[PDB]
Formats: structure tokens, sequence, C-alpha cells
């Protein structure tokens, strides 16, 4: 009993105390470290030490949920895109060899998926993960309920699909919060910089807010269906700090949908993840 | 707009950036310090100087809620309990002086209070809250809208009321969500140190849970009881962590609150705060 947990993401570091029945104990989420003059290994190191103080914790499991691509077996970061400065190298398993040996390292979108998962229940068998937010990514559960990473542990890193060569974008650098953030700007909503306000406007009526959206959820939708065409999963869940939104997120993208796909093409329902926020925290003990 | 609003309690010590409309951003909540080889002033320092950078904020409003009797002129802890060691003198207008001269302190009650009334709407004029958690603290809003925090500013120290002496306990030492803590513990309930799994083995049937819930609930309501009698609220608000049971914290204390006053007496409607987590850190800037 008493497992830590720790959940990296360009914008917060989160952490908690798990126990063998999937209780969450002292929930802790930072704002991210510049990773310049401060160091998300020391924040790490910080965090593991804390919680193995309190709980007079001896050699700990400790499960590590990462943007980035991971090699689970090496507990290593060997890609990262450039949200996270100077991330790549990180090594999890090596950085606590002192505390424990018992360290696990996934993924942010497999742990979701592995996390949202083990909380709640779904009938469909194939069931693809799609996270919105500081950056895009994905993660496939299977018919056999198995997540392939990939030859080289890069599989779904659907932030890279629709590489628009006329306008040097990929589906992450038209889609992520701080591209939505930038269409913002462009799209002359000053009311306010926080996507939550974006979807509140919107649904006050503002035209402006609304054309934002729209033109934002057309470029997902197109991202979605290459997801679609491909795998033909039975589900497609999205989550991410936006998954908060529910319904109301999900009535700007699913229709839309249908417009990168053939007329009588039948795809998945489109859902947000019921579990918005602790999802990687479960995900990566597993 | 951009206000900063920290809230430090035995547990955690919980931060976010507020704007004008009261949408709150970049939440952080960390372990309390333990206030000996780890500062609670440095780590209020570090959060408030880390939002400065984010947002480019000079002389930013600061908002500081805390538990213990707070000089709010002072801006300074006059008397802590046995929660947070060396807690006593500390002075956020003093410490935060080198960031801002806007600086508003207050008891972590005042605040959740001041906190829930600016997001909720209530019909009663006058309303009493109590928190259950680490502490019981108190705060009362009167029928001309404001809080009388006493002549030495312990108004409301409700944590002190029904001294027995054949037990040499308090209210607080009898209710605290840490009491309830080493009841569960005491009263042979095994299965786990987390108040919520008490809460879920009672709903599920177990005797022995249901009666650590009743008999907890019995001084708790008891403490009640005191403070209807005396100040005749139009509503009783519980706050605190143990705030997240809603209603199924209700159906145990609500009742046995009767057990203490004449059969004819009508008391209070007595409900779970509606913010649930973040009440202080709204009332902390009022
Ligand atoms: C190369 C890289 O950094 N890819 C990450 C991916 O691993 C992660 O799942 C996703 C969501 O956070 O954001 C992408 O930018
Ligand atoms: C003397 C003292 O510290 N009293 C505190 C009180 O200020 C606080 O409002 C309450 C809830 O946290 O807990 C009590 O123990």
């Amino acid at each position: 009993m008493y497992y830590i947990a720790i959940d990296i993401g360009g914008t917060q570091i989160k952490s908690a105390v798990i126990d063998k029945q999937l209780n969450m104990f002292d929930y802790q989420q930072i704002s991210t470290p510049d990773n310049k003059s401060e160091l998300i290994t020391d924040k790490v190191y910080e965090i593991v030490t804390g919680y193995m103080k309190q709980y007079q914790l001896i050699q700990p499991v400790i499960g590590i949920s990462s943007a980035g691509v991971v090699d689970e077996q090496k507990g290593e970061i060997v890609y990262a895109g450039p949200t996270i400065p100077n991330y790549k190298g990180t090594n999890f398993k090596r950085l606590l060899k002192s505390l424990s040996p018992y360290v696990k390292v996934k993924n942010d979108v497999n742990a979701a998926l592995l996390g949202e998962l083990k909380l709640h229940q779904y009938q469909a068998e194939r069931i693809f993960c799609m996270t919105l937010g500081t950056g895009i990514g994905g993660a496939y559960k299977n018919n056999q309920g198995h997540i392939d990473n990939g030859e080289l542990h890069k599989a779904n890193e659907v932030g890279y699909l629709l590489y628009r060569p006329t306008e040097n974008t990929t589906f992450e650098q038209r889609a992520a919060t701080s591209a939505l953030k930038k269409r913002m700007i462009a799209g002359g909503f000053t009311r306010s910089t926080h996507v939550p306000v974006l979807f509140e406007a919107a649904e006050e009526g503002d035209d402006i807010a609304k054309q934002i959206l729209n033109e934002w959820a057309e470029d997902v939708a197109e991202g979605i269906a290459q997801i679609q065409v491909m795998y033909d999963p039975g589900l497609i869940l999205i989550g991410g700090g936006i998954s908060e939104q529910g319904d109301n997120l999900i009535k700007y993208i699913e229709p839309k949908v249908a417009h990168y796909l053939p007329k009588d093409y039948v795809y998945a329902p489109i859902q947000t993840t019921k579990s918005k926020n602790d999802a990687a925290l479960y995900g990566c003990l597993q």
C-alpha cells in the first residue's frame, strides 16, 4: 500500500499518494518549473522525498507520467518537443536510484487512458484517447487490451499529423493551447487570455468567440478524422484540461469530424474523459 | 485585473491568481512546509514572486487567508494552536512589503465565509460558518453584513467550546477531522486512514464505520447547538475538507443538533459550502 504518483506536463506537475484500493491522498499541483533556473528533476526529487518522510515509505513504488516520447524500460524521455526545454535524456529511474529501485515511467496519454479505463467502464473494445492542451498526444488500447508504443516508443504522437507545407504547421501547432491563445488574439478576442472565458463568451452569444472556436474545432476534427480512418475505434475520448467543458466541447468538434470522411462513413462516438484531472496519476502505476 | 490569493492551513497551502470576473487560474496546492527547516514565509514569498514573474504584475493586490488568530490591521498571526509550529508572530504585510504594499490578511473561516458569499447567494440574513478539518474554526456575518472579530481578534474560536474537565478535551479535540481519524483507529476501523473511506464503508452497511460516524457526529452536533443558541442564525454553513461529503455529512449532523436543544426549538438549516475547496482564496481578497 502507498504508491507515489507524479504527472509531468508543460503547464503543471501533479502528484499524490495512492493506496492499494485506488484512494488518492495528499494531492499537490504546482506550476511546472521552467527547466532553466528551476529544474524538473529537482522538483520531482523533492516531491518523492516529501512523501517518503510524510509516510515513512521505504523504497516506495513511484509512477511517473510525462509528456514526451517515453522509453518505458529505460525510464527515459527519448525525445521531447519544445514546450519543455532541455527535457530530452531525462532518466527518472537513475534520478531516483537511491530512494527506490521501483520506478515506472509512461507517456502522459498512455497514463491518462489507463487511468480513465481503471476508473470508468466502457462497452467499446477499441478505445483511442486524444488529449488537448499544452500539447496534443494520443494512445490506443486495442481489442486484446494492449497499448502499442511503437517500434521506437513514438506511436500515436498525433500532434505530428497533417503537416501543411504552405503554412509550415502540424496539428499540434494549430490546436494546442499556445496556438489557440494566439488564434484568440488574431480572432479579435481581447476580452480575456484564458480558454474557459472563450467558452463562456461563446455560450453568451459572442459571435467572435464562436468563430475562433469553430475554426479551431475544424482543425481538431480533421486530426480526429485521420485517427478514425486508421484505427476504426469503438470510442474516441478527448482528455486534457479542456475535457472539463464536456458536451460544450463535443458539440464543436464531433459534427465537424464528418467533413473529412465520406458521406456514409460511420465514425466512433466522440466524448470527453469522465475523470477530468487525476487520470494520468492512476495510469502511471498500472 | 489579477489578484494573488494564498490560503495557509496546517495541512496544505493553496494559491491561485484570480481576475476581476472571479475566474481562478494557475491554481497550486502544496503540502504545508514543516516551519522548521522549511519556512512558510519563504514559500509564501516564493509563491507571490512566481505569480509576479509569470504575469509581470507590479505591486499586485495580495490576499492571505490563514489558520490562527489574525490581527487584520497588523496583518499578523497573534496566536496559533499546536498545528503549525513557530507560527505566532508571522506578519504577512511585513514579509511581502518588498513586493507590494497592497496586502490583506484574514483568518481562514472569515475568508471561507466571505468567499462562499461572493460566489453563492443566500436568503438568510445572518450566516455562521464552521469549518471542520485540521482544526475547527468559525465566523459570523450578521444582519448588517459585518463580521465582528472580537476585542482581541479571537471571536468565534469555536474549537475552544465545551471543555470537558473529566476528559481534558475541547470541541476541536473531539470533532477536528484529525480527531475523527484518531477515533476510527481507536474504534477498530483498520480498513483505512482516509476519512472518505469511512463514509463509503458506512454507505455499504459497515456497522463499525456507522458507529464511529454517529459518535463523532454527536459531538459535532453538540458544538453546533451552542453556536445556534448564541447567534440564532438564518443559516449555518459547514466548510473544510470534510465539506466534500455534502448531504452525506449533513445527514449525520443535522438531526443530532436537536438533541442539545429543547423539543420545540427551531434551529437554522445546516448545509455544506457550495464552493468546497476554494472559498478562502476568494474571501481573502474581500
Ligand atoms: C514530442 C513531444 O513532446 N510530444 C508530446 C507528447 O508526448 C504528449 O503526449 C503530448 C500531450 O502532452 O504533447 C506532445 O507535445
Ligand atoms: C488558535 C488557533 O490556531 N485556532 C485555529 C483557528 O484560527 C482556525 O480558524 C481553525 C480552523 O483551521 O483551527 C483552529 O485551531
